[PDB]
């Protein structure tokens, strides 16, 4: 039943589609085994990692190393995505996100590899994204005109009159006019390519503009043939899905066709420098800048050894964030504290993208005077941490850190492996021993506990022996970019002069075709798509165990691959809150944890928090029924994460927090309050449109009611007023108010999400923790808030069933159904908003809204006649079955480890539920949406409510149906 056990059955040498298993490792810590395979007959490199994991992902992995700066790798990029020899149609990838169940299609260009990823959940539809990914890379259609749209061309200004004088275009083109502009690219750019100059990193991978038009069709063909090619090619699997079906589609549709090559990429070693060295560059003043003698950036770079040696890499990156991160770093408190910049120079810390890795560190917004002085700082500040070494707690926090952030378990987990290990793997390194991060860790603590002085010699070793060393200035001249266009003009004669005149009506003929490439509508039915039979029926059921303790708090126990992870949550019930009290909890969730308890003051606190979990966290949240609209239950989740051996530790400090608040610390406190109404406050624009959604539907149900009074407008009014205050003692002394009634053990209930093996050590130090604890009518609104805003949020609410009601599934299909064929293209291509949009909430409001639309009673009419054409019935059976695809891309949307099952403990849906209703969006027919849009959208048939975010509007200020708040 589990994929590690299975996958643990595939033996070494075993001949699988033309692979050989070369290497099989169990990781238990991980809960997953790692297979490596190799294509006898291509050489093309396989590596498998199978875990229980619904979230499967493919990923190809190219290594390009150019050799000039010409461009190629991401013109090429550009160029393939464009069109397949089976599938002609123009960009597979855009015109593929509407065909597939897919939760995430992109591509990565790097400095040295190129990255071709997509994650899927449905078999069937991993088969299509599969063939559609391989005929797309190794078998595209690279037509000329293709390459003269993307790469450079001669085009004349206006395309009509062949008379006027030509000029470069392309989109890649401008792209990189537009990156060297840049000065932070052009600061970086030129870093890398000083530090390292004998190969292929001392060139603009990206493409220098005056050097980018001296690119052929034939050379862009032949380096696809040759690095496009599966012997240069990296694949990647991961999840529970049968591995046989995937390597019988890779080798029955790709590699057949091919044959064994030996690419001549691998990166040779940086010869290291016995001097360090200078250099000087010059750059464009900006604008955005107010002082213009102070706009010189310096900057000291060393060398560091290649990410092969995975022990060396992990203990310099680590030593790089040691001596960079965060305001008490060495130098952070040497430069930033100096009052002598800005920031920090661009590409500060570790920087591990290249083979051999490099450090930076710098300033900018320094005058030019400042150089020599900024050096001798640098030196001395190496010169200090080489004398007295670092303090244990940081040693610690780093190392708790990064073990977190590689154990803490993402949505998108296939997605972090690829990157994490595309950079060693691209190098011919071995990306299992990156995944073996408890070796790595043992191996440091034990180097640490068997020599004091390895960090000290490190750092002696790597930078103040280092004489790999690189210090390069910048300062702008206000005529740079003409002295730039003055020269890429005289190349453009240089490159115009040649053209005989059949040559020029060449290029005005190939203009006029490509402009009529550019417009003509083309069609993408080519492509395969998924129907309502191949989405599975049913959901794989979640095992949930619930265990009564101590002595009627239930406790839920989830076993699940969580990866050595113990994810803790506690809701406790809101039924024995005052009403006056009510309004005061968010600041009260966002303080409690964050004012010191017992013998620990506020900064202490933050250190036990920071070193033992990985974040504490208090948020109200209104839970409603899902079978009856005017029932919803209110509470506080506490939130926790930790490591599997510090769990006690945590426990501690919840008993603490819930037995000793500190609500007496009221100078910190006051620097909190006003942090947190500040930050609320910039970020009013963008959740405007959630903001008037929830406004606008205070009025329909009491869980709207609530939601406002806990999240609406009302919130940060009544938490901006409060932060205004000078005496803050008054609402002080309303917190152990609440503390008495919230943090008791009368209503409660907890859930524990951990590993199967950490489970009885749970259970028992969770029983300890709660054995140390205490024991409607609906009416019409119009509300405008006049805000200084360049852009409107609109928001209109409709009062439907609830979700246990078979009508739910038809009101959400319909929705899903009017976002994508009416609302977006009105709003949108005419009206010319940024975004735009339906949503049906679980509770059964549906909600309408807009997002940065210039008009407002074009908003209204763009209602009503979006009404009238979904009760007009002018769609066909497609767009049902696009719907349907959407609806299901959106509720079977993947839900990482760490909240499975979240809606059966917050929401008490069960899988029964979800199955119900799924069957549900099964049945939904055109003439019972039919029904339901002449049933419940039409006008004056149900509630309706109003609400809008946005600048000044006068004929809105006249309208006596309108509130002014």
């Amino acid at each position: 039943a589990a994929a590690c056990e299975r996958a643990l059955q595939y033996k070494l040498g075993d001949k699988i589609h033309g692979f050989t298993v070369n290497q099989v490792t169990s990781v238990p810590e991980l809960f997953l085994t790692a297979v490596k395979l190799t294509h006898d007959d291509t050489g093309a490199r396989y590596l498998h990692l199978a875990r229980e994991d619904t979230n499967n992902l493919f990923s190809v992995q190219f290594r390009t190393t150019p050799m000039d700066s010409t461009g190629v790798p991401h013109i090429l990029e550009h160029t393939v995505l464009c069109g397949s020899q089976k599938y002609p149609c123009r960009d597979p990838f855009f015109k593929m996100l509407n065909r597939s169940l897919s939760t995430f299609m992109n591509a990565f260009t790097a400095s040295d590899y190129t990255l071709y990823p997509f994650s899927t959940q449905n078999p069937k539809d991993f088969q299509n994204l599969l063939s559609v990914y391989l005929d797309a890379t190794f078998f595209p259609c690279l037509r000329e005109l293709d390459f003269w749209q993307e790469g450079w061309r001669l085009e004349h200004e206006n395309p009509s009159d062949p008379q006027t004088p030509l000029v470069f275009k392309g989109v890649v083109f401008n792209e990189m006019k537009g990156a060297f502009t840049d000065n932070e690219r052009i600061f970086s750019q030129h870093l890398q390519n000083r530090l390292l100059p004998d190969h292929t990193y001392s060139v603009v991978s990206g493409g220098d503009p005056l050097c980018i038009p001296e690119l052929t069709w034939e050379q862009l063909k032949q380096f696809h043939a040759t690095h496009y090619h599966p012997s240069n090619a990296r694949f990647f699997t991961y999840g529970n899905f049968p591995l046989e079906q995937h390597l019988k589609q890779i080798h029955e549709e790709a590699l057949s066709k091919f044959q064994k090559i030996e690419p001549s990429t691998v990166v040779p070693a940086q010869t290291p420098w016995d001097k360090p060295r200078e250099f000087q560059i010059t750059c464009g003043p900006d604008s955005f800048a107010t002082d213009p003698s102070k706009q010189t950036t310096v900057s000291v770079s060393f060398l560091l050894p290649d990410i092969t040696d995975t022990f060396e890499a992990f203990t310099l990156s680590l030593l790089s964030s040691l001596l960079t991160s965060g305001p008490n770093s060495p130098f952070y408190k040497a430069l930033i504290e100096s009052g002598l910049g800005t920031d920090f120079s661009p590409d500060v810390g570790y920087n591990g993208y290249t083979r051999e890795a490099y450090f930076s560190v710098g300033l900018q917004g320094i005058v030019e005077k400042d150089i020599e002085t900024v050096r001798s700082l640098i030196d001395r500040t190496i010169d200090e941490v080489v004398e007295k070494g670092f303090e244990d707690d940081r040693i610690e926090a780093l190392l708790h850190k990064i073990e977190i952030q590689m154990k803490h378990q993402s949505t998108s987990f296939g997605l972090m492996l690829t990157s994490y290990i595309a950079s060693c793997w691209n190098h011919d390194g071995d990306p299992v021993e990156l995944l073996k991060l408890g070796n790595q860790l043992a191996k440091f603590r034990q180097c640490l506990q068997e020599n004091p002085k390895f960090l000290q010699e490190k750092v002696k070793q790597y930078f103040k022996n280092n004489q790999h060393k690189l210090t390069l200035s910048m300062r702008p001249d206000d005529k740079y970019h003409e002295k730039q266009a003055q020269v890429e003009a005289t190349k453009l004669k240089q490159k115009v002069e040649a053209l005989s005149p059949g040559d020029r009506q060449q290029i005005y003929e190939k203009g006029l075709e490509l402009r009529s490439q550019q417009s003509k509508p083309q069609d993408a039915s080519c492509l395969p798509a998924l129907k309502v039979s191949d989405i599975e029926p049913t959901i794989p059921v979640t095992e949930l165990d619930v265990v009564l303790t101590a002595g009627d708090i239930p406790v839920q126990y989830c076993a699940q691959p969580t990866n050595g992870m113990v994810y803790f949550r506690a809701f406790s019930s809101l039924n024995t809150l005052p009403e006056e009290l009510r309004p005061y909890v968010p600041l009260f969730c966002s303080v409690l944890t964050k004012l010191g308890c017992g013998l620990l003051d506020y900064r202490e606190q933050a250190q036990q928090i920071e070193l033992k979990t990985g974040g504490m966290s208090a948020s109200p949240h209104v839970l409603p029924d899902d079978s009856h609209m005017d029932t919803y239950e209110q509470g506080v989740l506490f939130s926790s994460l930790c490591l599997d051996r510090n769990l006690p530790d945590m426990m501690q400090l919840w008993s603490e927090i819930f037995n000793n608040p500190c609500f007496e610390e009221e100078e910190h406190f006051k620097v909190l309050v006003k942090m947190t109404a500040q930050e609320l406050a910039n970020g009013i624009p963008d959740s405007g449109h959630l903001y008037a959604s929830i406004r606008a539907g205070r009025t329909l149900t009491p869980a709207g009611d609530l939601q406002e009074t806990f999240s609406g407008m009302d919130q940060v009014r009544l938490m901006k007023r409060i932060a205004e205050m000078t005496d803050i003692k008054p609402i002080l002394r309303k917190l152990p108010r609440i503390k008495k009634h919230l943090l008791n053990g009368d209503n409660m209930r907890c859930s524990v999400n951990a590993t199967p093996q950490q489970m009885p050590q749970t259970e028992k130090a969770v029983e300890d923790f709660l054995r140390s604890i205490g024991r409607f009518k609906p009416w019409q609104m119009k509300t405008h808030f006049l805000m200084p805003f360049p852009v409107n949020y609109v928001g209109e609410c409709i009062r439907t069933v609830p979700y246990t009601d078979p009508d739910h599934a038809s009101l959400k299909i319909l929705a899903r159904l009017m976002t994508a064929k009416f609302l977006h293209t009105e709003i949108r291509e005419k009206g010319g908003a940024y975004g735009g949009g339906a949503k049906l909430s679980h509770n059964g409001i549906f909600t309408l809204y807009s997002y940065r639309d210039p008009n407002t009673i074009e908003t209204l009419q763009s209602f009503g006649k979006a009404v009238d054409w979904a009760k007009s019935g002018k769609f066909t059976q497609q767009d049902i079955d696009e719907a349907k695809l959407s609806v299901f891309s959106t509720v079977d949307a993947p839900v990482a480890p760490s909240d499975k099952g979240m809606d059966h403990f917050l929401y008490g849906l069960s899988d029964e539920m979800k199955q119900a209703h799924r069957e549900q969006l099964f049945a939904v027919s055109h003439d019972k949406l039919l029904a339901v849009s002449d049933r419940y959208l039409g006008t004056g048939k149900s509630t309706h409510g109003l609400a809008i975010l946005g600048p000044e509007n006068p004929k809105i200020a006249k309208d006596p149906s309108w509130i002014i708040r």
